[PDB]
């Protein structure tokens, strides 16, 4: 099985680009990361920062998670992100996504040792 940390990296990290340049970014990335394999994952965001910067959020502002747990952290600064969301049209296996690029703070749940991001909570 994939570890939680590895899964977070595969689904959410894209340090290779500074921002999504095309409206087709999500369609390509969702496919490349194998997120459209058995179904179309409906929502998924990509962070365009280095892995080290994202991991460093686990030592930033501690906040409650939407679930009430307290292992969530919000980034002190805004980061480049791309939100991918399935369009009302979209039908597996013809996955189609809307790409929305933005700069905002991210909120992640961290766990383990080393203590790293394992889940996204939100972005703001
Ligand atoms: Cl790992
Ligand atoms: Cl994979
Ligand atoms: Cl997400």
């Amino acid at each position: 099985k994939e570890t939680a940390a590895a899964k977070f990296e595969r689904q959410h990290m894209d340090s290779s680009t500074s921002a999504a340049s095309s409206s087709n970014y999500c369609n390509q990335m969702m496919k490349s990361r194998n997120l459209t394999k058995d179904r179309c994952k409906p929502v998924n965001g990509f962070v365009h920062e280095s892995l080290a910067d994202v991991q460093a959020v686990c030592s930033q502002k501690n906040v409650a998670c939407k679930n009430g747990q307290t292992n969530c952290y919000q980034s002190y600064s805004t980061m480049s992100i791309t939100d991918c969301r399935e369009t009302g049209s979209s039908k597996y296996p013809n996955c189609a996504y809307k790409t929305t690029q933005a700069n905002k703070h991210i909120i992640v749940a961290c766990e383990g040792n080393p203590y790293v991001p394992v889940h996204f909570d939100a972005s703001v």
